C-alpha cells in the first residue's frame, strides 16, 4: 500500500517535526522527491491554518482534554464524524493534519511524547482508508503538491 505507507510517513514527520522544532534528518522512503514536497508544502500551509484559526483550535483542544494514551485513541471516531462525513478539498485535508500537529504540540507540553506517532497513525487510517478514491482522483501526494505550488514572482 504505496499510498498508506507515504502519506504515514509525511504525516508523521511533520508532527513530530511541529512537536520537537527539529528536523528529521533520515532519508523519505519510497517516492522521496514528492514526500520532501509534500512535507515542505504542509511546513508553509499548515503553520498558517493553525494561526489562522489559533483560537478555535485553542477551543476544540480545550473541549478534547487530552492527557493519555486512551483520550488520543479516542480522538479517531472524533475525526469521523468531523472530517470523514463532509465534503473533500485539499483544505479540509491540511486542517486535518494541522490540528493534527497542533494535538502533538500538545502532547510535547505534557511529556505524553509517545502518543505522538500513534496519532499520526490514527490520522493516517482516517484520512486514507475513508478517502482513498478522491485521493487517487487527486493524483495523491502528488496532486497536493502541484495544488499548492506556488510559482515565483518577477524580480
Ligand atoms: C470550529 O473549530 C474547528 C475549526 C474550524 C476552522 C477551519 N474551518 C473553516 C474548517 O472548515 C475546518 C474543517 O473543514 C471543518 O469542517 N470545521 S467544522 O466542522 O468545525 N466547521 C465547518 C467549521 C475541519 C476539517 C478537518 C478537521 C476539523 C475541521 N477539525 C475540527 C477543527 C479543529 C478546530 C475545529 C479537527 C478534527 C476533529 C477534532 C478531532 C481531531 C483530531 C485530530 Cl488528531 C485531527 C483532526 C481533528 C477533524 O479534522
Amino acid at each position: 500500500d504505496e499510498l498508506y505507507r507515504q502519506s504515514l510517513e509525511i504525516i508523521s514527520r511533520y508532527l513530530r517535526e511541529q512537536a520537537t522544532g527539529a528536523k528529521d534528518t533520515k532519508p523519505m522512503g519510497r517516492s522521496g522527491a514528492t514526500s520532501r514536497k509534500a512535507l515542505e508544502t504542509l511546513r508553509r500551509v499548515g503553520d498558517g491554518v493553525q494561526r489562522n484559526h489559533e483560537t478555535a483550535f485553542q477551543g476544540m483542544l480545550r473541549k478534547l482534554d487530552i492527557k493519555n494514551e486512551d483520550d488520543v485513541k479516542s480522538l479517531s471516531r472524533v475525526m469521523i464524524h468531523v472530517f470523514s462525513d463532509g465534503v473533500t478539498n485539499w483544505g479540509r485535508i491540511v486542517t486535518l493534519i494541522s490540528f493534527g500537529a497542533f494535538v502533538a504540540k500538545h502532547l510535547k507540553t505534557i511529556n505524553q511524547e509517545s502518543c505522538i506517532e500513534p496519532l499520526a497513525e490514527s490520522i493516517t487510517d482516517v484520512l486514507v482508508r475513508t478517502k482513498r478514491d478522491w485521493l487517487v482522483k487527486q493524483r495523491g501526494w502528488d496532486g497536493f503538491v502541484e495544488f499548492f505550488h506556488v510559482e515565483d514572482l518577477e524580480g
